[PDB]
């Protein structure tokens, strides 16, 4: 039982394609085709907050009681120049919701361009290392450092990944999880 509860947002949705191009969708082609027993249960919303999950989680949690929760949040709040103060309690409270229901709970570092200055985009990455070491929850490394700075990748709006981008995070994520599960 590896079932693994995706919270995450248009990273993870597949925005602007469709679910089947998406690489939740790919990595789960790929746990298929190799006698795994992970399933994703993909719970991404487009535009979704720390603070829009928070009011969602406790019914994710008793519909599918998950063994796993992958949190990938926060884009948004920083983006739109949320306090991280704010989106470290809702995360952090993400978090501990996840476990109080029996579930490792793994964090995605997130990222931001400066649009509030470097300092605030610093605040905000080193939140994610800050939520992690006050909970124990699992840091991933964030998929898209490797995928944003070549345009062959990204949609017209330089913000969402496109079609070509998803074997690629599907290969990180692949590689990501396997290492949580074994860490």
């Amino acid at each position: 039982d590896n079932t693994i509860l995706i919270l995450g947002d248009s990273l993870s949705a597949a925005y602007g394609l469709q679910q089947e191009e998406g690489w939740v969708k790919l990595l789960q082609d790929k746990y298929d085709a190799e006698q795994s027993d992970i399933v994703l249960i993909n719970a991404s919303i487009s535009g979704e907050t720390s603070g829009g999950a928070l009011r969602r989680l406790d019914a994710l949690l008793e519909q599918y009681e998950p063994t796993h929760v992958l949190i990938e949040l926060g884009a948004n709040d920083g983006l739109r120049g949320f306090p991280v103060k704010k989106m470290q309690t809702n995360l952090t409270a993400l978090v501990k919701k996840s476990q109080a229901a029996n579930a490792m709970t793994a964090l995605m570092e997130i990222y931001i361009p400066p649009n509030y200055g470097p300092r605030y985009s610093k605040m905000f990455t080193s939140s994610f290392t800050q939520i992690s070491e006050d909970t124990n929850a699992h840091l991933m490394n964030f998929f898209m450092l490797d995928i944003a700075g070549k345009s062959d990748l990204m949609q017209n709006d330089s913000l969402h990944p496109n079609k070509k981008a998803q074997p690629l995070i599907r290969d990180e994520m692949y590689d990501s999880i396997k290492k949580w599960l074994n860490n």
